[PDB]
């Protein structure tokens, strides 16, 4: 029932292919059964920020879940941009603001993790997860350490680019 076309992205989860039907969309395929609270999340997440209908899951017969129907992102990996314009620093706290804005304590704040589309001067966040504050694991104290210092660092990242 999906229709998968080029490789477009490869992930440790997951595949994640053109939806040849539909342009608008990708099919991330996961290449072993994920916990459902891991599914969930990620779809959750991704529509929290890019708004409702942008993730659903994909199931089989069986009625177990394969994959998600992703909305395709816009802009360029920022690892493959050397150079940023001095407006770009308004765009990487825009980013920061919405997700904050939503809830969400952006976990992956690597360069391989976001795309800049400089047509629009945004960035667009791919895999998006949040740390969970639960008991003796995550602690808000830890949550707030790890997730300041990830923003910090992107940020970085950003700034010396410009």
């Amino acid at each position: 029932s999906p229709v998968p076309g080029n490789v477009i992205g490869k992930g440790g989860n997951a595949v994640v292919y053109e939806d040849m039907e539909d342009t608008t969309k990708v099919l991330k395929m996961f290449t072993i059964s994920q916990s459902h609270e891991e599914v969930t999340s990620e779809v959750r997440c991704f529509n929290q920020y890019y708004g409702s209908g942008s993730a659903e899951k994909i199931y089989n017969d069986n009625g177990n879940v394969i994959g998600i129907r992703m909305n395709k992102i816009n802009g360029e990996s920022l690892l493959d941009i050397p150079s940023l314009p001095a407006q770009a620093e308004q765009a990487i706290y825009d980013m920061f603001d919405r997700l904050e804005k939503k809830g969400i304590l952006f976990v992956d704040t690597t360069e391989t993790n976001v795309l800049y589309d400089r047509m629009r001067n945004e960035f667009n966040p791919i895999d998006i997860s949040s740390y969970n504050v639960s008991d003796i694991s995550w602690s808000e104290h830890q949550v707030m350490q790890s997730y300041h210092g990830g923003k910090l660092d992107l940020i970085s990242v950003v700034l010396s680019k410009i």
